[PDB]
């Protein structure tokens, strides 16, 4: 039969000016994450999240295979971060790719506390992957 399942992801980041910079002239702490809304376990359908940091970072490929799906770092500039959310799906789609705007607060602006809400729509998932989406607190849309 036909069924379409929606699940929600929240991508987000925090950034703040360090009271004093680091030795390396890193002015900021930031943290970037992927999570579910309240009372959802996205781990049921998320295999892993890959955060692609700027080439300027060492081991810039950061993999979270279980919650929390987050990177914590200090740096001196914002950048565009590819974030891959890989699914426990045996068919397409196998993952989804976001271009995350990791910007910093500059010149004594308040800390950054940003959230990006994403709705994934899966058309006619397999029985297997449909279970996982539901277990995670996904919703049928018909
Ligand atoms: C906005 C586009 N442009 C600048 C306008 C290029 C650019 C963007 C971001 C960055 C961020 N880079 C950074 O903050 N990092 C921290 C970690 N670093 C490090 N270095 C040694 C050991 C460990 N970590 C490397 C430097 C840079 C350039």
């Amino acid at each position: 039969n036909q069924c379409t399942v929606q699940v929600r992801l929240e991508l987000g980041h925090r950034a703040q000016l360090r009271k004093k910079p680091t030795t390396e002239g890193f002015t900021h702490d930031w943290m970037v994450f992927v999570r579910g809304p309240e009372q959802c376990d996205i781990q049921h359908f998320v295999e892993k999240v890959v955060f692609w940091l700027h080439d300027s970072f060492p081991k810039p490929r950061r993999v979270c295979k279980e919650p929390p799906y987050k990177v914590e770092e200090s740096g001196y500039a914002g950048f565009i971060m590819p974030i891959e959310v890989h699914f426990k799906n045996k068919e397409e789609p196998r993952k989804v790719c976001f271009t995350y705007d990791l910007f910093l607060n500059l010149e004594g602006n308040p800390p950054v506390n940003h959230l990006r809400c994403e709705k994934l729509t899966f058309n006619n998932p397999t029985t297997e992957f449909r279970y996982k989406l539901l277990r995670a607190g996904g919703v049928m849309v018909m």
